[PDB]
């Protein structure tokens, strides 16, 4: 996250780490066996975190918990990034807190000009490389699809959305992908990808999560 500010410790309940020997990308804990991360973020032999803050230092809330498997959006397409989604089930189910707790799903999809929250422990640097330890939290407004669009000719398709400032200066980053856009309390984006980070005319790309509600309730359903 560049141009955001330190969330404090467990204040992003729903907030997961993704680990394969260190820390490679976000994710959103939506019940207590399942999380929602993005596509791009696939591999094996994941372990989840649940309760983080510094991910380099075991602080008294954490849960860690290996993936038993994984499920890639069926038409995921790696190329254009389009349906950026992925379902990972916990080998067993999370213990459930105020520290440690689910993100509801949407019902209905936002409209531009809502404000969300977005975190991770990506990049903080638009030029060069500075990882956090603790996790970042950044508010961000909804873009208008048209402005979206003209920001990433030919790039943008019905499954997702831009967030964030056309100025420059506030995004996600490299790190931060996976994690969750949350307004309004429901789950609404997943980190997915932009031009660099925080430049200007180069807003975030997020993942349309109310797009993908049926999908997921069935999955979960019969998995
Ligand atoms: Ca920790």
């Amino acid at each position: 996250i560049v141009g955001g500010y330190t969330c404090g410790a467990n204040t992003v309940p729903y907030q997961v780490s993704l680990n394969s020997g260190y820390h490679f990308c976000g994710g959103s804990l939506i019940n207590s066996q399942w999380v929602v991360s993005a596509a791009h973020c696939y591999k094996s032999g994941i372990q989840v975190r649940l309760g983080e803050d510094n991910i380099n230092v075991v602080e008294g809330n954490e849960q860690f918990i290996s993936a038993s498997k994984s499920i890639v959006h069926p038409s995921y397409n790696s190329n254009t990034l389009n349906n950026d989604i992925m379902l990972i089930k916990l080998k067993s189910a999370a213990s459930l807190n105020s520290r440690v707790a689910s993100i509801s799903l949407p019902t209905s999809c936002a409209s531009a000009g809502t404000q969300c929250l977005i975190s991770g422990w990506g990049n903080t640097k638009s030029s060069g490389t500075s990882y956090p330890d603790v996790l970042k939290c950044l508010k961000a407004p909804i873009l208008s699809d048209s402005s979206c669009k003209s920001a990433y000719p030919g790039q943008i398709t019905s499954n997702m959305f831009c967030a964030g400032y056309l100025e420059g200066g506030k995004d996600s980053c490299q790190g931060d992908s996976g994690g969750p856009v949350v307004c309004s309390g429901k789950l609404q984006g997943i980190v997915s990808w932009g031009s660099g980070c925080a430049q200007k005319n180069k807003p975030g790309v997020y993942t349309k999560v109310c797009n993908y509600v049926s999908w997921i309730k069935q999955t979960i359903a019969s998995n």
